[PDB]
């Protein structure tokens, strides 16, 4: 018999040297201006991230974010290549740096959910100096099965 | 616990002279050949929507839907800019006028469905008159978490 | 009623056709897959999750099929002169396949099945099985919609 559970969170911004390592630097955010939550009924989550921030992060390959979301069911993969996830399309309120005819996109995995772009199918890691034009505001809307 | 609760609705199409005011024209809506519905579990909603006439509207700067679908959880944001919202794909059978570069959207709101179309992340509400050739079909789809 | 949860992997058989409407389909022998597909229902919404990996294309086919056993999609049956009316949906390459230019990757979800293709001004169009990939295929499908 399902159960249902609706949680606000404080979604934790953070970039890494690669988008496989476990080690990330924790970006200080500004005061946020929306609430960032999720539910979760029966096996079926839904995200709603939006942050804010006047100054974009230092230079690195991978921009994520974490939470207490429900995690991603989905096999593992290899360890040598980004964990396989869910690629679902973001929106940004303040113009970011996207490869030529890409759309806005994140990788939802089980760990963590990384900002990117989509071409061809294929999801691209966004470097944390791109995520936006001086500063950043971008949401992430998402449903998939939880673990 | 949650429930279940599963409605065709009629929705309502109609346009505005942008994309704050609470002014709009309703527009007369030929017969329609798909249903259109949806579906709430625990805080889960999940919407479809498809409509077809034989007539675009008159042109307006504002395209949008109301209905009965459970109303998006988000916080409210300035009065000054449209409501912030979840932007989606939409799917068009009669083609409609996009800007170069861009999707077929729609900005899910707490108080309305607005059409456009999504480049680099950021949404533009799509004019009345440019949502198809001669006359219009369109359908949204789609899944958020209701207050 | 209250709502039931329902959890299950499955296999979903990669079939292609020689158009969108056809009920005619010609099954894919699969490689051994490395990655679960799955779907879940709660109450009329249904989450599904397909992988499929492969070392070799498929032949020419205009239309290329996924059919399982994942919760019918809740639409009104559209003319028979045409695909039916589904819902489309982005989908991942993990293989580059070969599609029109300016579109994005897609599937439709039907009743029936699941069909692959690309987006473009809001329209849908089929991709034939020897562009999914490039040698072999490598994709998935992520989607939520309301069951019947
Ligand atoms: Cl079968």
């Amino acid at each position: 018999v399902p159960t249902v559970t609706t949680r606000a969170f404080l979604p934790r911004l953070a970039t890494a040297a690669d988008s496989i390592t476990s080690t990330t630097t924790t970006i200080a955010l500004d005061p946020q201006t929306e609430q960032s939550y999720w539910t979760r009924v029966g096996d079926t989550a839904t995200i709603h991230i939006h942050l804010v921030g006047a100054a974009l992060p230092a230079a690195a390959p991978s921009t994520r974010i974490y939470g207490n979301f429900p995690p991603l069911r989905i096999t593992p993969s290899s360890a040598l290549a980004a964990q396989h996830g869910v690629i679902v399309p973001m929106q940004y309120y303040v113009a970011p740096t996207l490869p030529v005819g890409s759309s806005a996109a994140a990788r939802i995995e089980t760990g963590f959910i990384e900002l990117g772009s989509l071409l061809n199918g294929a999801f691209t890691p966004l470097a944390a100096n791109l995520i936006g034009t001086v500063g950043y505001e971008f949401a992430i809307d998402a449903t998939y099965a939880a673990q």
